[PDB]
């Protein structure tokens, strides 16, 4: 037959603990489900899970998306291959903060890549800037 089920308001533009203390007083679960990203929502809560807006039985298990920290990610060298592929293969692998800066280099590497400045084998944050340098003499 039909049990007792009731759609559940979203505790959304409040904190992650808001949305906890909330669901908790109602007898609710809640499982709290933490990201560090590229694509990061801040650690308060934006949106929350369909099941919320559903109607379900008071006392079900609402999840909490959340996100803690946008990730980090080691440069490939793949730069020094092509200003191009720099700028495009490291968006590709998540960065999307550049500076491009010219260093003199011998006639051999000019319009070349030479790497970056701060350090490709380094685990660097997305949301950090990467300066491109370009070979130019």
């Amino acid at each position: 037959g039909i049990t007792r089920d009731v759609q559940v308001p979203d505790v959304r533009g409040q904190s992650s603990a808001d949305a906890i203390a909330t669901l908790q007083n109602r007898g609710f679960k809640i499982r709290t489900l933490q990201k560090p990203d590229s694509t990061i929502p801040p650690d308060h809560v934006i949106g929350t899970d369909p099941a919320a807006n559903t109607s379900v039985s008071a006392g079900d298990e609402i999840t909490v998306n959340v996100s803690t920290g946008p990730e980090q990610r080691e440069i490939p060298d793949v730069s020094t291959l092509t200003y191009a592929e720099a700028v495009k293969k490291l968006t590709a692998a998540g960065f999307g903060r550049f500076k491009q800066a010219n260093s003199p280099s011998t006639p051999e590497l000019v319009g070349k890549v030479i790497g970056t400045n701060p350090p490709a084998n380094q685990t660097s944050a997305i949301t950090n800037v990467v300066i491109i340098i370009v070979g130019s003499g």
